[PDB]
């Protein structure tokens, strides 16, 4: 239906679809085996990540698709985000197809890795020790902000920068994903919970919720959330509090405390985060120098 492009476009009998991924607002992720995806290894098997319509789609689902797709053509490759592998158009459903994550999302990949409780009878040497230790915490801050970083300089507005859209490698390197959204800005149910007990609208800056104002000092704002999601382990913002309350709390200048064992310089950037001004937020360049800064003087 739509028009072949040879640079992206991937023969579709050379992908074995597996286990679905998730569902998003528009369209869904299935797991995938790929032969060849490397033309010089034409038979060579690989692991990739599809995005799909769903089977109920409207052709307003499938624009939003054709846009995403149209999207990662442009962004172009890097380490910390969800690379564009290929795409399928011709002669069957439109397929994006993308790099898969095996660890899942950061929100699950630290909550699923919180260090034993007091409750654990000793066994061994390091029974007190957790997976999770200080420099990989500021190595995943840094990797998502260098991620943000390159995403700004292609004028790519993530809009909904959150730790469950940062995926996370066999190797633990950060991927932002899902950036090329059409996210519906001007019609957000602000009151929305999801399936998993998520509030998307404790990661919106100011002037993104009360003024329907993105830039990407709004995805700094959002950073920030997440650097205090990252430092909790996988934590809720915003503990205990409903979105009627956050709506004023937030009139009334409100920010989140300086949660358990997070030093001093962490807990300061998160503030610079969110900062009433955006003009007053450090950029994402400058959160990649402070946060290197803090990753080579713990990385000895
Ligand atoms: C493939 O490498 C792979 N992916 C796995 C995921 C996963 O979530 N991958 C993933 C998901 C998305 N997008 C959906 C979420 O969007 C924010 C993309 C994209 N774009 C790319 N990749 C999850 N698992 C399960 C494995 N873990 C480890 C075992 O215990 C917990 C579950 C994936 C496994 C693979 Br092989």
């Amino acid at each position: 239906d739509l028009p072949l492009d040879p640079l992206w476009e991937f023969p579709r009998d050379r992908l074995v679809l597996g286990k679905p991924l998730g569902e998003g607002c528009f369209g869904q992720v299935v797991r995938a085996e790929a032969f060849g995806m490397d033309p010089a290894r034409p038979d060579q098997a690989s692991t990739v990540a599809v995005k799909m319509l769903k089977d109920n789609a409207s052709d307003k689902d499938l624009a939003d698709l054709v846009s995403e797709m149209e999207v990662m053509k442009l962004i172009g490759r890097h380490k910390n985000i969800i690379n564009l592998l290929g795409v399928c158009t011709q002669e069957g459903p439109l397929y994006v197809i993308v790099e898969c994550a095996a660890k899942g999302n950061l929100r699950e990949f630290l909550r699923a890795r919180r260090p034993p409780g007091p409750d654990l009878s000793p066994d061994g040497p390091r029974s007190s020790e957790g997976p999770l230790s200080f420099p990989v915490l500021v190595s995943c801050a840094y990797q998502v902000a260098r991620g943000m970083q390159y995403l700004e300089s292609r004028k790519c507005i993530h809009r909904d920068l959150a730790a469950r859209n940062v995926l996370v490698t066999e190797d633990n390197v950060m991927k932002i994903a899902d950036f090329g959204l059409a996210r519906g800005v001007h019609h957000i149910d602000y009151y929305k919970k999801t399936s998993n007990g998520r509030l998307p609208v404790k990661w919106m800056a100011p002037e993104a919720l009360f003024d329907e104002v993105y830039t990407h000092q709004s995805d700094v704002w959002s950073f920030g959330i997440l650097l205090w999601e990252i430092f909790t382990l996988g934590g809720s913002p915003y503990p205990g509090i409903p979105v009627e309350e956050l709506f004023s709390l937030l009139r009334e200048g409100h920010r989140m405390d300086r949660p358990p064992h997070c030093p001093p310089e962490l807990y300061g950037l998160m503030r610079e985060c969110w900062h009433a001004a955006p003009s007053q937020r450090p950029t994402f360049k400058q959160l990649v120098e402070a946060l290197d800064k803090v990753l080579l003087a713990v990385s000895e």
